[PDB]
Order: C-alpha cells, then sequence, then structure tokens
C-alpha cells in the first residue's frame, strides 16, 4: 500500500465533472476545480488546467497526471507548513500517509487547526489523538473515510484499507 493507492481508495476516478460531498465541481481522482456553482467555471477551470479544450471531460492518463501534481502539492505543503512539517517528520511512514490523506482532503489549511490532535500526534498518544481527530466536522461529514484514515494513525498499518 502507497499513499496514491490510498487516495485512490478514497476519491475513486471519475473522467467526467462531478460534485464532491461539498457539491464542488471537481474531476478525475478528487480534483477540486472551484467551489463556484457556476459549470461553466468549472469547464474553464478544467480546461485550464489540463491544457486544452475538454469539454468537461478527460482521460484516465490526464487524471492521473492531475493526481501525481497534486500529491505533490500536498507534500509540499506539509514541509511547508511550520505547524505540519514538525508533526510529520516525528511520524513513522504509514503515519505520514495518513497525514498527507487529511492535507489532500482539507487543505494546509485546515489541517494546520487541529492543533490538539496534531500535538498528540506529535506526542505520540495514538488513542488520544485518534478520539480528539473524531470530534470534528470532518469525521461528522465524512465518516467511512474519516474513520479509515484515523485508524491509520491511530494504528500506523493499513489494516482500514485492508
Ligand atoms: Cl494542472
Ligand atoms: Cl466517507
Amino acid at each position: 500500500m502507497n499513499i496514491f493507492e490510498m487516495l485512490r481508495i478514497d476519491e475513486g476516478l471519475r473522467l467526467k465533472i462531478y460534485k464532491d460531498t461539498e457539491g464542488y465541481y471537481t474531476i478525475g481522482i478528487g480534483h477540486l476545480l472551484t467551489k463556484s456553482p457556476s459549470l461553466n467555471a468549472a469547464k474553464s477551470e478544467l480546461d485550464k488546467a489540463i491544457g486544452r479544450n475538454c469539454n468537461g471531460v478527460i482521460t484516465k492518463d490526464e487524471a492521473e497526471k492531475l493526481f501525481n501534481q497534486d500529491v505533490d502539492a500536498a507534500v509540499r505543503g506539509i514541509l511547508r507548513n511550520a505547524k505540519l512539517k514538525p508533526v510529520y517528520d516525528s511520524l513513522d511512514a504509514v503515519r505520514r500517509c495518513a497525514a498527507i490523506n487529511q492535507v489532500f482532503q482539507m487543505g494546509e489549511t485546515g489541517v494546520a487547526g487541529f492543533t490538539n490532535s496534531l500535538r498528540m500526534l506529535q506526542q505520540k498518544r495514538w488513542d488520544e489523538a485518534a478520539v480528539n481527530l473524531a470530534k470534528s466536522r470532518w469525521y461528522n461529514q465524512t465518516p467511512n473515510r474519516a474513520k479509515r484514515v484515523i485508524t491509520t494513525f491511530r494504528t500506523g498499518t493499513w489494516d482500514a484499507y485492508k
């Protein structure tokens, strides 16, 4: 198991513009296009990202390309973040994937606000962090996935991903 396979599992793969769980236009492997409700704005953003007239649809390769850039962007965002970096570097590899997951889903921003949990993770208080993490909008709105990530952080193994 690795980050790509993990996220591919959590985000799915769709080749036509779609609405995510929050109702926003997205495409591919969870690639958010825009928060605007204008489909058109979405198509535009799509073409600009891909570099061609897409008409709302892309290929697998295109999707995968966006996914690579996106994983990469997330790691980098973590590294550049002063609140995040230290936590991240203190964790083992599996758990690192779990942090990337969250960041990919909610942004550097959001994760940066999980102050208490962050500290717990840094101190290696797994069970504790896990309970904390569940007291959040994040878990409440997308509980099966959040459960998987949380278990990942809790255990340091890939069992949630079976
Ligand atoms: Cl792009
Ligand atoms: Cl879910």
